[PDB]
């Protein structure tokens, strides 16, 4: 068992502006659940994603593997971009592959 963030490589999804939309980060862990955070690429680097009245997170256990979720309520054109999840757990940084969202 090793803590892993399991977004599939090359993940890509499209959404429509104004829809309630979500992206998911499956998390494999061994004993305690890590504090996971979302990041969004700003064109040159990955930066922590700011949440607020229309962007929030949750954990779903209604599955085989727990899933950390980012919910856009609703999603906007400005949300187009590449996202990943990461965690500082124990003594290292664990990262995931990115999911690219294209908003129409």
């Amino acid at each position: 068992c090793e803590v892993q963030l399991n977004i599939k490589r090359n993940s890509k999804h499209s959404a429509w502006t104004g829809e309630l939309f979500k992206i998911e980060c499956p998390v494999k862990y061994c004993v305690h659940r890590p504090n996971v955070t979302w990041c969004k690429h700003n064109g040159t680097i990955w930066v922590p994603l700011e949440v607020g009245p229309q962007l929030y997170t949750s954990w779903e256990e209604n599955r085989s593997v727990p899933v950390f979720v980012l919910h856009f309520k609703p999603i906007h054109l400005s949300d187009n971009g590449s996202y990943s999840c990461s965690t500082n757990f124990n003594s290292q940084v664990i990262n995931s592959h990115s999911v690219t969202i294209h908003v129409r």
